[PDB]
C-alpha cells in the first residue's frame, strides 16, 4: 500500500450479533461495540465511566466465528480499518460516518 | 486505567491546509482531513489502483499549535488517537455512527 | 522522531514481586505468555508455539501490578521496547530485550 | 489466543541484504533505529520471502519505514554452550515513508 489505517478496540457487544449471508453464501456480521474509559470528576473526585460506541463489520470466516461464539456482553479485542461515507452538514460542513472493517478478533470473556 | 481500549493509528496526507480556531479562553483547536491510501488489484486486468479513505481529525492545545504552524495541504503525517462518535438515526430508522479522531500524538513524515 | 510501540495480551507466568530501584522507585518485573496456534498446512498438524515476554512496570503501575495481578492473570499491555547491555561473568556483553509498559488493563 | 504485536517507524542501520535460510527461503535481517527526546533504540527485524525480496530491492541504509510484526526470542549457545537469547521482530507488513 502506502498508507496506514488501523484501529484497536477492546469493549463489549452492545447486542447479540446480527449475522446474514450474501446471495452467494458469504458470511457478513454487524455488531455494536462499547469501549469505555474513566473520567475523574474535578470537584468530587468521582471516577466516572465514559462510553464510546462503534459499528463493526466482520466478513466470511470471522463473521461465522462471531455468530458462533459471541453474545451481548461479550468482551472482545479487535483490529480493523475505518471505512467512511462522506456527508454534508445542515450548514454544508463535510461529515464522516465510520464503520470498522474487522480483520482480527480475540475473545476475552 | 480504563476498562476499554480505543486506538486509531493513521498515516496519510492532509486534503487541505489545516483549519484553526481559538476558544474564548485562548486555547487552540485544529481540524484536518486525512486521506489514507491502500491498493486494490483489478481481478480482471491486474491493474494496481489506489483506494482512499477519508478521516476527520481534531487536535487541541499544543498539538493544535504545532499543526497550525507546520502542516499544509499534502503533508504526510502519523497520528495516534481515539474515536469519538455522535449517534445517528437513519432514514430506515437504523443506527449510524459519525466519528472524529481525537489525536494524542503526531509525527511529521515530510 | 520514531515510533516504538508494543501491544500485548496474555497471561502472567508468576505472581509479581514489587521491588525497588537503586533510585528508590518501584519496579515489577514479570513475564507474559502469548501463544499462536495454527494447523500445519500439510505434513504436521495442530501447531502451538508460545512466546515469553519480559515486562517492566515502574512506579504506580508497578504497585498496581504488585497489588492486583497474580500468576496466570490475563492482562493487556501497551509499551515500548528496550534492550539493555550487561556482562556475563567473563565480561562479555550480553543483551536483554524488555517491554517498558506504559499502560495496562485487567482482562480478568 | 493472545496478542503479540509491534509497530515501529525508524531508519535502517545498513543496506539490507537478502540471504537464504537452510530451507531455501528468502530472508533479510536488518536493524532499525527509533529515537526519543536523546536516546536511540536498535531493533533486530526479520523479513521473509516476498517482503524480504521487496526490502532488498528498494531499501538502503537510513531508509525510513513503518513496520508491523510479532516479537520472537530465539535461543542459542555461545562457544561455551551457555544458553543465550536474542529478541527479533518478525515483520508482517512494511511501508516506505520516504
Amino acid at each position: 500500500a502506502r498508507g496506514v489505517n488501523k484501529v484497536i478496540l477492546i469493549g463489549n457487544l452492545g447486542q447479540d450479533p446480527e449475522v446474514r449471508y450474501t446471495p452467494n453464501g458469504n458470511a457478513v456480521a454487524n455488531v455494536t461495540l462499547a469501549t469505555s474509559t474513566t473520567w475523574r470528576d474535578k470537584q468530587t473526585g468521582e471516577l466516572q465511566e465514559r462510553t464510546e460506541w462503534h459499528r463493526i463489520a466482520f466478513f466470511n470466516r470471522l463473521a461465522e466465528i462471531v455468530g458462533e461464539y459471541l453474545r451481548k456482553g461479550s468482551k472482545i479485542y479487535i483490529e480493523g480499518s475505518l471505512r467512511t461515507r462522506k456527508w454534508q452538514d445542515k450548514n454544508g460542513v463535510d461529515r464522516y460516518t465510520t464503520e470498522i472493517i474487522a480483520n482480527e478478533m480475540h475473545m476475552l470473556d
